[PDB]
């Protein structure tokens, strides 16, 4: 209640008095005090000699004059003690007197240093140790810790009496696609569970409030018009979005990018304006393809049956290797006999991404090697860097024990597959580390090869078989060629000169008998037919064969009946660094130096009520994951990623990448909590628009973002931001909120002294930032051209989105909450004779 009284505290007590019952004299947040806060006294004991009449700029900490209990006075004298050289101790028996008079020595000995050390930059790191090591103000008080990626998160109270500049009322948590109405959407039963949860990482979003909702509407304007709005070229503009982490957020948010895609491109209307602007999600239960499928196939999810399908059955290791018909039939597609113009569902595909199968495989090295306690993907660089020593042998043996097998396997059925766009992951064509598409890994001569090969002669329906042989067994994958769909298709002059066969196992122990024979159809185009190999397996690794001319010695035929024949002579299981198993890739003789087999997307009106649709023109996609989380930082400026990426767009055209997965563009904070932030990837940030424009992000600046966009768009290739509403890091203004200890989906943890209670967080941003600039500066155009999006009652709220306010500072009431900062339950004080929280 405005007056910090100090009496029978320290000697030397009316000079230590507050200089006025002003708010300028006192460090406040939101007018309470913190153990850390400093303020102004009335009179300083300069160099622990003269009380010096005025103060000026003179703060001390609020520590050296005044305690919250008899216990914590006495804490305070025997820390500040040791680190000022004083060698005296006082234990818990020694009396009030004592106490201050040892609290009054320490402050004139403080004073003397300040003095002598030129600033009281050291006393802050003094006074916040000693403010550490006590349990109402640590992590101690924040435990037990949980499944929290970050052990552990607070909720913000809706209605906070102390604290109603962060009263909400929103914060519905969990509305996840599976989750969106509250209760489990009875259509969807491949997840049992409520399909994902709300508190993922750092200071979480709150996506149900509506005017949130409208600022991540302005936001995606925003990056899909860039180009236009930040260099007034709109040659430069984002085409397409990713959307992150979508079970941990409101799915409200997936109308709202559908329903802006429909409105703003046009993407329901033809093949042309959907592929021109294919977007996609990370959407990791099982129910979210069929959602989305429902909800019109405005984006299209990843396929997670196919990649677990190719993850257990080829790169995992040989003992826990499962059998290989799954590649068949474990995916959204069974590709027994893929026949259709258009699949049921639209998807992309992928073995390895960014986050997926790579920073789990750093995790499992660290806890078996270096720091069994490694907590989620919070590493230290220094742990991170160890690990990288043991990652990079083990890439390169043929016993692998932490790293994948058999990648160039799964690349092959990746991108000779039927009905999903490829995605591949650059971390596999070069080094997971080092500098950008510095060192090429030992499959990428095999990718390129397939990447060519797929321009040139992937095409028509598809067969897979699996086949028992020998000891072991295999599969082939086949695709007709050009205008072929079924088998008894006989094509035209194209369909003969293209199509391909794909032989795989998974064992090296493979042995065909004798009298084996796999026997692979090829289709009624290809009777009586000259066949040369584009890749095959050796004892050291993978021969490829990029020419008709290189494979002339090894042509084989067809028989009358389409027919190609393998015997114990042709396959058998090897162990290399590149295959655990099996693998051949055959393709017609005499395809033209320049044959395209791809199609483009149709103008003709779409008349299903899908959006995105799997055929031939989406099939003719391939999508790149253009970046690496543990990419070196770039020590000169040609090392820039998005440098370099303007100097090899012709690789990338060459390969077939019609659609560039940028790395998220935000300048990356620097806290280190989470993986994210110490190896600055871009989806860690404070500034949702600052694309490099305050400061280079890690791939260049802003115009080097602008450049590699044109120069990817001189392609004809698409550029795809990535949208992060889930989360934010690292606020540079503290806030007192009231709070919740909670688990991860929300709910209080009981024994927990967070409980409705006053906690101090990193709430606010700067108000002078690109927020401040764009936050909510495009929802009248937005509202003018497209009213409809207003219109629409969001499904998790039952209202519409509410652009009245423009949100140009981030503030806890839009915020759910926040991973634990340990500042513990205490940290802001209270008189102790009232119970009673300071308040100015
Ligand atoms: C942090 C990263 O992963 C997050 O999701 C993880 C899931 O919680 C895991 O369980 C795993 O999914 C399995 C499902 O739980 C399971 O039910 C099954 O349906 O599918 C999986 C097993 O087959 O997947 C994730 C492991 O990475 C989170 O949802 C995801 O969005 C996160 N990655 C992106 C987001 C951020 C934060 O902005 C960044 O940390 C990453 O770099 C992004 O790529
Ligand atoms: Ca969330």
């Amino acid at each position: 209640n405005k007056d910090i009284v100090t009496t029978r505290s320290n000697l030397y007590k009316k000079y230590n008095q507050v200089y006025d019952r002003s708010a300028q004299s006192f460090e406040h947040v939101d007018h309470y005090l913190t153990a850390e806060s400093w303020y102004r006294p009335k009179y300083i004991l300069k160099d622990g000699k003269t009380w010096t009449q005025s103060t000026e700029k003179d703060f001390r900490p609020l520590l050296m004059t005044w305690w919250p209990s008899q216990e914590t006075q006495r804490q305070y004298v025997n820390y500040m003690n040791a680190q000022l050289g004083i060698n005296k101790t006082y234990d818990d028996t020694s009396n009030q007197l004592q106490l201050n008079i040892a609290a009054a020595t320490i402050q004139a000995k403080i004073e003397a240093k300040i003095t002598t050390l030129k600033n009281t930059d050291w006393l802050r790191q003094t006074i916040s140790a000693f403010v550490k090591t006590q349990s109402a103000w640590n992590s101690d008080s924040e435990k037990p810790f949980d499944d929290h990626l970050q052990n552990g998160a607070v909720l913000y109270d809706n209605e906070g009496k102390l604290t109603p500049y962060a009263n909400s009322n929103y914060r519905i948590l969990n509305r996840t696609p599976t989750n969106q109405t509250g209760k489990k959407d009875p259509r969807y039963t491949a997840d049992n569970t409520i399909g994902g949860y709300e508190f993922l990482l750092a200071n979480d979003v709150d996506n149900s409030n509506p005017v949130v909702q409208a600022e991540q509407l302005n936001w995606l304007h925003f990056l899909m018009n860039f180009g236009n709005i930040y260099a007034n070229d709109p040659d430069a503009n984002f085409d397409s979005i990713r959307v992150d982490a979508v079970d941990n957020v409101d799915a409200d948010l997936l109308q709202i990018a559908g329903d802006y895609l429909k409105a703003a491109k046009g993407i329901h209307k033809n093949d042309k304006a959907a592929n021109d602007h294919l977007s996609i999600l990370e959407a990791w239960s099982d129910n979210d393809t069929p959602y989305l499928h429902d909800d019109g196939d405005n984006m299209i999810n990843m396929d997670n049956k196919l990649r677990l399908s190719l993850l257990f059955s080829l790169a995992k290791p040989l003992n826990q290797r499962s059998g290989m018909n799954p590649l068949i039939t474990n995916s959204l597609v069974n590709r027994t006999d893929d026949n259709a113009e258009t699949a049921a569902v639209p998807s992309y595909s992928f073995i390895r991404a960014h986050d997926s199968e790579v920073q789990d495989l750093i995790r499992d090295i660290i806890k078996a090697e270096i720091n069994p306690n490694v907590v989620g993907y919070s590493f230290t660089m220094e742990e991170i860097k160890k690990a990288f020593e043991i990652y990079n042998k083990d890439l390169l043996a043929t016993e692998k024990k932490y790293t994948h097998y058999n990648t160039a396997l799964s690349y092959a059925l990746l991108l000779t597959n039927k009905s999903s766009v490829p995605r591949v992951y650059y971390g596999d064509m070069f080094t997971d580390d080092g500098q950008y598409m510095a060192h090429k890994t030992i499959n990428y001569e095999a990718i390129e090869t397939l990447l060519k090969a797929r321009i040139k002669y992937v095409s028509g329906g598809q067969a897979m078989r699996n086949q028992q042989v020998g000891n072991s067994e295999i599969i082939t994958s086949v695709r007709y060629g050009k205008g072929a769909l079924k088998a008894t298709d006989t094509g035209d002059r194209t369909t003969r000169t293209s199509g391909v066969a794909v032989i795989e196992g998974n064992n090296p122990s493979l042995r065909l008998k004798a009298s084996d024979r796999v026997v692979v159809n090829m289709g009624a185009a290809h009777k009586n037919q000259a066949y040369r190999p584009l890749l095959l397996t050796t004892d050291n690794g993978i021969k490829a064969y990029h020419s008709d001319q290189e494979a002339a010695g090894l042509v084989r035929y067809t028989n009358d009946r389409g027919e190609l024949i393998f015997t114990a002579a042709d396959i058998k299981g090897y162990a290399n660094p590149q295959v655990s198993g099996y693998l051949g890739v055959w393709v017609p003789v005499g395809a033209a130096a320049d044959q395209d087999v791809r199609v483009a997307a149709s103008t003709a009106p779409s008349t299903d009520g899908k959006s995105v649709h799997q055929n031939a023109a989406l099939d003719s996609r391939v999508m790149f994951e253009g970046f690496s989380n543990f990419q070196a930082f770039a020590t000169k400026k040609e090392e820039y990623t998005n440098v370099v990426i303007a100097k090899n767009v012709d690789k990338f055209a060459e390969w077939g990448v019609t659609d560039f997965e940028m790395a998220p563009q935000y300048v990356s904070s620097t806290d280190g909590s989470f993986l994210d932030s110490v190896i600055q990837n871009g989806y860690a940030f404070t500034d949702r628009y600052d694309l490099g424009i305050s400061k280079p992000n890690k791939y260049g600046t802003a115009d080097d973002l602008v450049k590699a966009i044109k120069a990817l768009h001189s392609k004809g290739i698409k550029v795809m931001a990535d949208w992060v509403p889930d989360q934010m890091y690292a606020f540079p203004e503290k806030e007192v909120v009231t709070a919740t200890r909670v688990d991860k989906f929300g709910k209080p943890v009981e024994g927990s002294q967070i409980k409705s209670v006053l906690y101090v967080a990193d709430s606010k941003s700067s108000g002078k930032d690109q927020q401040a600039k764009y936050g909510g500066a495009f929802l009248e155009e937005l509202q003018a051209k497209y009213p409809e999006l207003f219109a629409r009652k969001q499904i998790s709220t039952g209202v519409p989105m509410d652009p009245s306010v423009k949100i140009k500072q981030w503030s806890a009431k839009y915020f759910n909450g926040t991973n634990i900062l340990g500042r513990g339950a205490g940290y802001v004080l209270k008189d102790q004779a009232t119970n009673t929280y300071f308040n100015i």
